[PDB]
């Protein structure tokens, strides 16, 4: 029984017998845990027209959908084509690596 991140990574890679249902439940937990205010800091630090801006805004929208309608957002994730779900999860795992911390905080200067 892996944790949230391990379950999601397993689903992306089609290993450890993780089902789409378990992945979407775990994804909902990850979206709850992620701090959307910190993602907005990352987004605002991008140069304008950076393709990352759209990614950050997608994860931000999914956090808001998950916060309003938890179980419907899980169903929405289950309805997504597998390849679209996996891209959304991968982007969300990437943001998790960038913002998880015990904090107020700033954004790094390197590029």
């Amino acid at each position: 029984a892996l944790g949230v991140v391990g379950v999601l990574e397993s689903y992306i890679g089609s290993i450890n017998n993780i089902t789409k249902q378990s992945a979407c439940v775990a994804m909902s937990k990850l979206l709850t845990e992620l701090n959307s205010d910190d993602i907005k800091k990352l987004r605002d630090n991008e140069e304008l027209n950076s393709p990352k801006i759209r990614v950050y805004n997608t994860v931000i929208s999914y956090i808001e959908s998950n916060r309003k309608n938890n179980k419907q957002t899980i169903h929405l994730l289950k309805r997504l084509p597998a390849d679209v779900l996996k891209k959304t999860i991968k982007n969300t795992l990437d943001i998790h690596k960038s913002i998880t911390i015990n904090n107020e905080l700033t954004v790094s200067d390197t590029n």
